[PDB]
């Protein structure tokens, strides 16, 4: 389907305006390894964008670790607290925000994050993240599970002032379970997959591409870029 132009704009955080997915990545990697289990990228698609439990219990699930969910993550957080404020921001993240906000096109940040890790993560880029019109974190109270539930991005839309219709929502996403959110949600979406990802996790989404900074905003019925 060629794509359609947008109004608004949803933003998730992880693994595509932030560099926090290689995070996840050395801490689960450490913790499967004492059990002689590897935390590969075929585990990993199915884990990013989900709640942090929700994920936790998968990973148990598929490479059957002997802890509970609740054990994993509190053992994963204690360690990801000491790296997640050194999270970097994404090539083309910036150039595109600062183009949005210029043009005053709505944008909004949609993650399955909860409140301390996005604290943690968001720290040290707060000019960064001031500039979106609102954000939706996964411990919502209107969030009951993680992506490809389409609520956090249903959640998200339904805040701007006025509410758009969904179909004039684009989504930008690095996973395959935040690309199938959006199709849930009838919304548009432009995927930055890690090029790990296999073929049938990348090519569902509206427009796939290898960074943020190959969008052409136009393609939408954006303002280009000057
Ligand atoms: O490798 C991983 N990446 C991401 C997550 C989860 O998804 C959210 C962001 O992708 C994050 O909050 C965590 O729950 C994970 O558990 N493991
Ligand atoms: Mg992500």
């Amino acid at each position: 389907a060629p794509p359609q132009p947008v109004t608004h704009l949803i933003f998730d955080m992880d693994g595509l305006l932030l560099d926090t997915e290689r995070l996840y990545s050395v801490v689960f990697q450490e913790i499967c390894n004492r059990y002689d289990k590897k935390y590969s990228w075929d585990v990993k698609s199915l884990v990013m964008g989900k709640k942090a439990l929700e994920a936790a219990q998968i990973i148990i699930d598929v490479l059957q670790l002997p802890m509970s969910k609740e054990e994993l993550v509190e053992e994963s957080q204690t360690k990801l607290k000491e790296v997640f404020p050194t999270a970097a921001l994404m090539p083309g993240a910036e150039k595109l925000i600062i183009h949005l906000r210029k043009h005053g096109i709505p944008f909004a940040l949609a993650t399955s994050s909860g409140s301390a890790s996005f604290d943690m993560k968001t720290s040290r880029h707060k000019e960064f993240f001031s500039l979106f019109s609102h954000i939706v974190l996964g411990d919502d109270p209107e969030v009951q599970h993680g992506k490809p539930d389409p609520d956090i991005f249903l959640a998200c839309a339904k805040r701007f002032s006025p509410p758009p219709a969904m179909e004039k929502c684009l989504v930008f996403e690095d996973a395959p379970n935040g690309v199938e959110a959006a199709l849930a949600a009838g919304m548009q979406v432009v995927m930055v997959p890690d090029g790990n990802l296999s073929r049938d996790l990348t090519t569902k989404a509206t427009l796939v591409l290898n960074s943020l900074q190959d969008f052409q905003p136009e393609l939408f019925g954006l303002p280009s870029y000057e």
